[PDB]
């Protein structure tokens, strides 16, 4: 077909749609993708919520940054991969020759930004659509056997937890203590991770009882309510000591405040999720000694494996919805009103 | 049948229709008097009903409906051509019939119906939202046979409009052409499946909303984009570069128009029939393509209104319907003005 | 055909129903796989989804339709009776089958359904609101020919249950007798049009609306009176005090079958069909007249759904409908809850 | 066992024989019986002494229309029954989805004939066999512990008199009168039934003196020898009444013409036995004013089950002799005879 169904943010301030555009050919180098899974989530949403005010450009844009598929088409020099074969694709672009790239990071590309080169389905053309190009082989991940359904949300939901506990994992040895804020997506896999690669304790922190309980089924040790009676409890639970490392993936201010709060000494504190200004205070006296904070990005290329490996060996299950490309924008509408009971997935 | 009658009237400006009790009419010579089947309400009707009162001159009361259709009452004096019972569809723009341009069928274009006065059933003249109506001469009536009243109703408006827009500039559109349809409406949605029947040319949908780009697809649109301001450019980008034979704008904002003069090919053609007070095609040199003529078509003729009543009978045209009895006529009407309906009201007495 | 089908699901307590992309069924052994041709939505519907959660057991998710119509779209391993196309309606009331009840064809009454977990079809079991749908066997399909599947949709429900109450004691409604019918509303009036289809009897509606008697009439009703504390009155003074040979009340409040209790004859009948929480008629000595039965009917049995579907195509039944789509599923079920839909929902996949 | 025997009918004018036949397996909805009594009466010998041209139920025939069982196997997606309950057969298969059978009145079908559905042992396999093939599990009605020998007559010899008489039940109330003619196999459960479910006095009617005692001791209140003073003997029971119904279990011209001689004024006349040509004549002064005749046909589903409730209650008391399996064919030529008291039965 000379074109193809592709979910696209077209203007600012309106919702995505399902528009027709020319099915794309693979360059040399590149490799076409057959569209398997297409994973949504808040990020897209924080997106579109963009004010015009700050926009420059990158409209339109096909959506989708959680991309699975199978190979349709190699580029000219392509080599590693053949048609057909299930992978699943790295989102954050690099240059691929930096030092930082150079170790894999291609996440904390020092170039990628002078360049101009942004993830598929921000500022690249996304996933969310019936075929989509990957710029190059080394963002291609393979899955094997593993349904395409449950890869999608690995690249995102997965990828990011893991890294940001990978940033510290020699630190959570036995006896160490994880304290994860926001249990309901990103935290979910967080605490899988944690139990998978770690023997750390792990105490949940959510304001929804329900996520809490579910988050206990997964490997949660203990469970805390959300708000300014947090702290005190966690430390009720650790004793005097603290938390070794809390991860806030919510990332709003009181959720911060109350990681400081509970923070051990020369512990860690990753901020993933992002709330607009909310930031930590690192200073003197306002945060235990040695105590490292970061607001961490994506992951890197040999995680993303790792996260595979996770879920192909069963460590790893996040709840799924799936809806057809049609339906594309009638999924972000659900994730907006939080009716979306898990992970959103398209399968065109 | 009684002396009097229901009917759906606008009565005062700024006010919302009403039903009222009006005597039953009776035809003269040359008249014909139809049971009223199906009566078709339109955004034109609001259109009119937002008329501020500062424009206004006469006209009221005015019984609403200019989309009629109904069986054959009573024959006025001398009326051959039909027998009680017939069903037939109320020709809309009423002409005077005599001049040139009546004379060669396109009595949408009279030149003499604003100085006669002559308006259309609904429009200036009693409509057919009501139990009966008056048709002024057998010319008007369009036999339907056993179509669906209700299917016939929107057609007269919805069917006839875009036709006679696609037959002005139907022998540029062979296979090769692109057609692009702006606004996925009433209007646009039998005009996408009026271009698949009559020609082979390829159909680009545009339109706001989502939904609607589905529905232009389910209805033979090859590909469908959203309006704004990369509307042009996602047209283009589908076509490879080279431009839409005809544009047919059923929208009519600045915006669709703009979109229109900037997609259109050299040689073709832009039909501006959705009406926004004010917006216009600006066509000059360097402004718009060489060639690509610009116009805003009005209704359609009495054969296009047979062609398109063949088509629905040969199940060619489909719209939805949601029927309304008289008593909830103003009721439909508000439904209207918030947008709930989809595809066209109808009131079946 | 597609590994994947779309639905409308009830799939949280006290939350919309949301459109679902779920895996196409196969059909087992026994079982018949439908492709949905309409699908009817009813207060019934709102009922269910009402309940508070101290009282949830196990249903969710659930695909929501009980008024299912279709055509075979795939026979199950030994399946013989029906053929790829044809055109059927959903029996509701599904049974065991293999009771005393069940094998007098009275399904509805069915008393070992409770005990085995034999739910409705969108009532504990995939309903019809989905692209296809499971039926768990041929006895639960009732051929409708060429009759409209928008039509036949809301008689599964809307017909078969009135159709139901009145063939209870159908012996009762000879000439001279008189039927009254309490609410004239989606059940009701095809309780009037049935009435006068299957019966000599005298109908005299009660309804609230003024537009509801008027409505009543034109759809058989011989006499209509307003409901309320004087129904009773105006009833007798139309049977000059002998009584009204059975009662059916459509409405179920406690008012209504108070009026019930005060109109019906000696040795007549009152049918509590609506549904009101803890409405309920008093049977007593010197409280109700002396042989006058009372009952709460359910549903129908499955040679009545046929019965139905003759009076259908006969012409003799007429429910106002408003399609849907299935994405619309969602939004309709929310038109009905603020009594926005006259006569019946239907959604058309 | 890979074959089983079974007899049958295997040319037109011979007589029925043991022969080996494979051993049926259920198709999806069918189900296996290993039948426990097959019951022979004297329809099947009707249906043998029929010429080339008259006889259309295929050949060869297992024989065998009275059948109970056991379940051995279940076909596909067949629920309702499990391995090894006791059940009967119903006789008279129906399309299952016609006004009739909607109404639980498949002997009485539109469409079997149509679509060649036939009763087991009238077409499709019989039930003298030692397993044999049920179309659909509603064609099998539980029997509890009954003894299959005493189930397997109530099959037809309980069935068929069982719908007679309800097809005007409503009419023998208390004060009523029921001649029976022919006390025989179905007649001496007719006298049961009517003592069972009726109050009406029970006139008994046959040629044998043998048969009016026992017709006598199961509720007979009076006994009237057949022949052409039987219609004065009953009118003379009667007064000038007459009897409220007629149930002629022998069919003959002559029994049917006593039938008309003593109905009463709006009675009803039910010719059960089938004597070729035998008719009842219909006409004004012919037949009492509102007196109705018919053929009836074996019974409905529900009034098998009503039969065997009756029989579990102690209602119904079968006179059988049984038979082997390998005596199957000399037991038809004792039926032949008339040499069996009441109802013969094949114990495979
Ligand atoms: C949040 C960002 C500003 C980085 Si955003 C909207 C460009 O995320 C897209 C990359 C996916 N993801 C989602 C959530 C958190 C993170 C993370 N903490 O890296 C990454
Ligand atoms: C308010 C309108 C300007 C649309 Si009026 C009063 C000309 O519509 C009545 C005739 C029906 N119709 C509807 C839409 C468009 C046209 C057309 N382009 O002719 C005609
Ligand atoms: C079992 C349910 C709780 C869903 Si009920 C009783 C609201 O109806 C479902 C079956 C449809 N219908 C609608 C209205 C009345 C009746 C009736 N009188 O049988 C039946
Ligand atoms: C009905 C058939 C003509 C095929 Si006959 C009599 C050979 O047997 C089949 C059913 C067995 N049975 C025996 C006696 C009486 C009756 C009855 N009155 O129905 C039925
Ligand atoms: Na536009
Ligand atoms: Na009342
Ligand atoms: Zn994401
Ligand atoms: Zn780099
Ligand atoms: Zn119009
Ligand atoms: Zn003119
Ligand atoms: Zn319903
Ligand atoms: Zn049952
Ligand atoms: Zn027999
Ligand atoms: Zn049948």
């Amino acid at each position: 077909g000379s074109h193809m169904k592709a979910v696209q943010y077209t203007e600012i301030g309106s919702e995505p749609v399902v528009v027709d555009i020319p099915t794309p050919t693979p360059g040399p180098g590149e490799i076409l993708l057959k569209v398997t899974a297409a994973g949504l989530c808040h990020s897209d949403i924080f997106v579109m919520d963009m004010p015009a005010a700050q926009y420059a450009y990158g409209l339109p844009l096909t959506l989708g940054h959680e991309g699975v598929g199978t190979v349709a088409e190699l580029g000219e020099g392509v080599t590693g991969f053949g048609v057909g074969d299930a992978v699943a694709v790295y989102g954050p672009w690099g240059c691929g020759a930096c030092h930082a790239c150079a170790r894999g990071r291609e996440n904390y590309c020092t170039r990628a930004a002078d360049l101009g080169i942004t993830p598929p389905g921000l500022g690249s053309p996304g996933s969310m659509a019936e075929y989509m190009i990957v710029d190059s082989a080394r963002h291609l991940v393979p899955i094997g056997d593993l349904d395409p359904v449950a890869a999608a949300p690995l690249t995102d939901a997965g990828l990011t937890p893991y890294h940001a506990i990978s940033r510290v994992l020699p630190l959570l040895g036995p006896g160490s203590t994880a304290v994860v804020i926001g249990v309901g997506g990103l935290g979910h896999v967080g605490i899988q991770i944690l139990r998978a690669v770690s023997a750390a304790r792990v105490i949940a922190v959510d304001l929804d009882d329900d996520r809490l309980a579910l988050a206990r089924e997964v490997g949660a040790d203990a469970a805390v309510k959300s708000g300014a009676g947090a702290a005190d409890a966690i430390r009720e639970l650790t004793g005097g000591q603290g938390a070794t490392a809390v991860f806030d993936f919510v990332g709003a201010q009181s959720t911060i405040d109350t990681a400081q709060q509970v923070v051990a000494v020369d512990g860690h504190i990753s901020v993933v999720g992002i709330h607009a200004g909310a930031h930590a205070k690192v200073g003197f006296f306002m945060i235990p000694f040695g105590a490292s904070v970061v607001t961490p990005y994506w992951g890197t290329r040999s995680e993303l494996m790792e996260v595979v490996a996770l879920a192909r060996a069963g460590r790893l299950d996040i709840h799924t919805e799936t809806f057809t490309l049609d339906e594309g924008p009638a999924a972000y509408r659900r994730l907006r009103e939080g009716s979306i009971r898990g992970r959103g997935v398209v399968v065109p």
